[PDB]
């Protein structure tokens, strides 16, 4: 069965001070991946070169445990106001040559902190 992630969108945090987005993902199965690339986008199917990037991170030797939250941290390349202006925010997770898309992260619901 294909790996997928669910996200409780109101637990996503946009930190204004560090310009960092923290995303707790819950995998549906346990998978260990050598090389992972997570891309936050407002419009990309995950094919070819990346488009409409809100931010991205490269990770090594990731251990996902089914049903247990895993925290991805992404440097924000668009302000939170601009992110909330978008129609749809997706997270694309690449892992050892495969990919999965968690759709509709609903930035209106995100916790936003920092003075």
């Amino acid at each position: 069965e294909n790996l997928s992630f669910t996200v409780k969108t109101d637990r996503i945090v946009y930190d204004m001070t560090q310009q960092v987005i923290t995303i707790p993902v819950k995998p549906n199965k346990s998978v260990n991946a050598s090389d992972v690339h997570a891309v936050l986008t407002y419009g990309w199917d995950g094919n070819g070169s990346s488009e409409k990037v809100i931010g991205e991170v490269y990770l090594k030797d990731v251990q996902w445990t089914a049903g247990i939250e895993y925290t991805i941290m992404i440097s924000a390349e668009l302000s939170i106001d601009e992110i909330k202006s978008k129609d749809k925010v997706d997270l694309i997770v690449f892992y050892d040559g495969q990919m999965t898309i968690t759709e509709n992260l609903k930035p209106s619901s995100w916790t936003v902190v920092g003075p």
